[PDB]
């Protein structure tokens, strides 16, 4: 019944925003009363927080699976965790990013996982540098930061079909070229 | 007295958000009545729209001034229009970007100037390609799109001191390295 509230919320986020979704909306959808809903979640806001948390941890688990196992393809594979994971959860992604402005727990969750993915990118760049494959150019953590923020903005513009945006079928190739040239280039 | 409302709004946006600023707040600040304010602007929302419009057109005019007059330094100079212009107007920038979610005129204004700056970046890349200085890699307009969205996200993260972000004193160098390597690199 927790799963039913979450699934009902993911569905309703595909045809309208959170503001236009009532607790009763979520209650009916999971086939429970308004008050029974409140036993599982304090708000519709915490329902989005739980969805976002699950999408983010799926991405994070998938990037850990890669880390335990050519260079252009290694970066493609890692960028593709975020493309596939968030691209399969477009409504949660769109509503997650919107809720950063108004929910401190959404902003902190997003902030924590971004710190973690930048720290991972920076360790990979330093490892490529230590073994002589990439040149010592920018500080690794500053380059990591900017490449991760590029992906956030560019992936989410594409998913939401913003103008402007890279077409979704061209965004992976676009990002991989920019990562690989800026990491290996002089 | 129009200038006085705008200046009062820019000032009050430095210590709190638009939501926490009343029409009376703006009225008092410009030394006029609430009703006299409404002769100049229909809302506090349209006051932000006019500020944003002026900041954006300053950036756009400054990038036109460059276009009418080494390669790493040409890109630095262009990226520096956005760093300096928006970095001198941090509160307007922060509140402009927030209002994209809730104002269709803010989103359309931002959308139009981004289309225009991407179209400019793409023409410069194609011009560099035609004269043999840059290789034919990604489609120019797709690379332009992603580099412009990188700058939006990275500049605004830095200005607002988000975690994570590039430190403000390192963000220009960071972006120029990523533009130059991805535009000229193989
Ligand atoms: N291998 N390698 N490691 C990688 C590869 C790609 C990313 C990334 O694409 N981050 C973007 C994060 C998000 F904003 F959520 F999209 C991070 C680490
Ligand atoms: N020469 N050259 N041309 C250029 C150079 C830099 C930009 C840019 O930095 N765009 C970012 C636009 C904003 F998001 F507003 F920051 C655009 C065109």
């Amino acid at each position: 019944r927790e799963l039913a509230i979450l699934a009902t919320a993911e569905n309703l986020l595909e045809d309208r925003p959170l503001a236009d979704i009532s607790v009763d909306d979520l209650a009916k959808g999971a086939g429970i009363s308004r008050p029974t809903f409140y036993f599982y979640f304090p708000s519709k806001e915490a329902v989005l927080l739980t969805l976002l948390d699950r999408v983010v941890n799926q991405a994070d688990m998938a990037l850990q699976t890669l880390a335990e196992n050519d260079r252009e393809n290694m970066w493609r594979t890692g960028i593709n965790v975020f493309f596939e994971t968030f691209g399969s959860h477009k409504a949660v992604t769109r509503a997650g990013q919107a809720a950063r402005a108004t929910s401190v727990e959404v902003a902190e969750l997003w902030s924590t996982f971004m710190q973690k993915w930048i720290a991972y990118t920076a360790a990979v760049i330093d490892a490529e540098r230590d073994r002589g494959a990439a040149p010592r150019t920018l500080p690794a953590h500053e380059l990591a930061t900017a490449l991760n923020l590029m992906n956030e903005r560019t992936l989410f513009a594409s998913f939401a079909g913003e103008q402007p945006s890279v077409p979704e079928a061209r965004v992976l190739d676009t990002l991989v070229h920019i990562w690989v040239t800026s990491i290996y280039g002089e």
